[PDB]
């Protein structure tokens, strides 16, 4: 049948990894009492300067950006733009935190959330378990995309926010931000360097390989442990409350996959991709957005538990969706 | 014939991933202005407590303890017991930095360079190149033998020098500090598991190799990272000064080597494993040592200044040696 007791084990295998790295990271803050608040800050501005861009890299490269599915760039786009629409639309209505004021920074923390899964480690073994190859390499283009287009606009969005706490200077010193930037050289270098292997095909030198892979390769074990380490510093694991996480993880689980799913059905995908399109969306948050949103200290708090309890929801949500496609 | 430009470009290539590293971390410390001083000391306390011993466990668990060849390791404490005498006779009668107190922690660092190479990613690709495949075995026990019993005598000394900083108590109290590192942990259960795994045939789960190997792979990254941010904190790279610099230099490359001569004629050591074991000894420095001498503020001065400059003169000074036991 599509699904086993064996996917159900390679799904576990997947996931505990990254648990296991978060709770030593949250111990070795809490409990061993290793490392200060100011040093947690370090490991996690050194993982997002050195060990994010260097992985963005790492995806963006090894990915022909030619062979490229334009349906699947027009569907992910079209979900993004339903998804800001709903969300703007939802707050003009309510505010969260008692019907304050500040759009962005929700719109923010909304965006890292509702249309932002985890593809490259856990939508693997689970969607290319239950539909074969075809899944994995379908979902290859939309983690490129991911690394490419989204983590950028998101990064500028956040410098925007920062700059926003006199309409035309803003967007400008958003941009001058957004250039100094890592992730930015990261990916455009990641997108040319994709380029030139792929058309002329300049293999890249062995040397420059090794040398990015010594400090890229430990990038997502050290995120998550930094995901542990601020789960440390933060009082408790659902540290937004109930309420918020309630809407928060309905945004994750509902609101994204549904809007995926409408976004999938108007761009007219067909069979495998209209299924494995939409199964996507409903997946853990990740941790790039924890790790901008800590450095940036916008609402972290919503993405922490976010992260912590979706990787125990995603492979039951795929499943119920699958089911759901089915008939 | 056994040497070639060939062998030059591979060992440089297998060189040039750590000056990347460090050069990396050097630039952020000093120049590009990341981290301060509290964030430098997060970083290399991460790659002391979590990416050392998870890559000392893997180094000793895939060893196998009952093929460890008894020559070699009487031939390792032979020149480590010689070295140890030599320091002590030469601290009697001249001090460094002037006449005065303070042998333990002298004696430490003059062991932490002479007796402690680099062989896990150099001494690979340099010496395997030379002599064949044939060294790369005896290479691999001796890096077992220093990950296992060495680097744990090492912490020993360490934390007995700063406990010292009632003699019963004392060396009580080495024990108790050392009890605790996350080294010795680590060392006991990667020899408990070669144990098992060598003799039983126990397998460690995928689960559970996942795991450490999210943590432990980008170690070495890490480490040459930290490296490079105590470099940016020194005032010179040549942080200890020209003298103590000849010093370091001429103990590494000469004592170092020749003791292990020494050592190796007299356990007899035959053909390959007598010039196999000599040209390891005039070797790279390392950085495990610079960690901990970092972590306990122990005269790492000393040791940059060879990890940096050691690393350059690691190749030409094994053709030498092999050049000199030709004839
Ligand atoms: C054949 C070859 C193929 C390509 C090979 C590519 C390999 C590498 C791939 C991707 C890039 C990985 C980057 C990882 C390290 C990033 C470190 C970094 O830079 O951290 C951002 C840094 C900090 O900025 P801040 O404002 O936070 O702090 C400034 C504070 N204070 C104002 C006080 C000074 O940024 C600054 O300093 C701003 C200055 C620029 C920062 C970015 C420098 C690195 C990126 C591009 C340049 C060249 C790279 C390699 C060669 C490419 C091809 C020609
Ligand atoms: C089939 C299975 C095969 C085996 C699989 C196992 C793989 C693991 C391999 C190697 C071990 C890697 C350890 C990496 C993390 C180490 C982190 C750590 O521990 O950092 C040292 C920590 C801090 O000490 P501190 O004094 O610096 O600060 C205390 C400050 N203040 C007094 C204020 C509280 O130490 C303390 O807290 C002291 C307490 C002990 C610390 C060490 C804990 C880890 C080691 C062993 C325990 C169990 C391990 C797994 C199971 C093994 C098999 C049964
Ligand atoms: O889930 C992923 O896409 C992997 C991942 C998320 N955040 C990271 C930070 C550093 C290295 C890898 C990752
Ligand atoms: O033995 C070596 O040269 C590799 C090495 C030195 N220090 C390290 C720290 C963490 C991970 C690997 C290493």
């Amino acid at each position: 049948m599509g699904i086993s007791w064996l996917d159900i084990y390679h799904v576990v295998s997947a996931t505990v990894p990254l648990y296991v790295s978060m709770t030593l990271g949250f111990l070795s803050a809490r409990h061993l009492k290793l490392f200060s608040p100011e040093q947690c800050a370090g490991i996690n501005k050194f993982v997002a300067k050195f060990s994010i861009p260097l992985l963005s890299f790492q995806i963006i490269s090894e990915n022909n950006p030619f062979k490229m599915s334009p349906k699947l760039i027009l569907s992910d786009i079209l979900q993004k733009f339903l998804v800001v629409v709903v969300l703007a639309m939802v707050l003009r209505f309510w505010h969260p935190t008692g019907g304050r004021g500040g759009k962005l920074g929700w719109v923010i923390t909304g965006l890292s959330i509702s249309v932002l899964p985890n593809t490259l480690i856990l939508g693997m073994p689970i969607l290319s378990a239950i539909y074969g190859d075809e899944a994995a390499s379908i979902l290859e283009q939309i983690v490129v995309l991911q690394s490419l287009i989204w983590y950028t606009i998101l990064l500028f969005l956040f410098e925007l926010n920062a700059a926003r706490a006199g309409t035309m200077k803003i967007l400008l010193k958003a941009w001058r931000k957004l250039i100094i930037n890592p992730n930015t050289y990261a990916t455009l270098i990641g997108i040319i360097w994709a380029t030139l292997h792929f058309r002329l095909g300049w293999n890249l030198p062995e040397m420059i390989d090794k040398s990015i892979h010594l400090l890229s390769d430990g990038g997502l074990g050290m995120a998550m442990f930094s995901l542990g380490l601020f789960m440390a510093s933060q009082s408790s694991i659902i540290a937004c409350g109930t309420k918020m996480a309630i809407i928060t993880m309905l945004l994750k689980f509902v609101l994204g996959p549904a809007l995926m799913i409408a976004s999938a059905y108007c761009i007219r995908l067909k069979s495998t991709l209209f299924k494995v399109a939409i199964l996507q969306a409903a997946l853990p948050q990740g941790v790039v957005p924890f790790v901008f949103a800590k450095e940036y200290n916008l609402h972290p708090e919503i993405i922490s538990t976010g992260v912590i309890f979706g990787m125990l929801i995603a492979l039951p949500t795929t499943l119920a969706y699958y089911f759901l496609l089915d008939l």
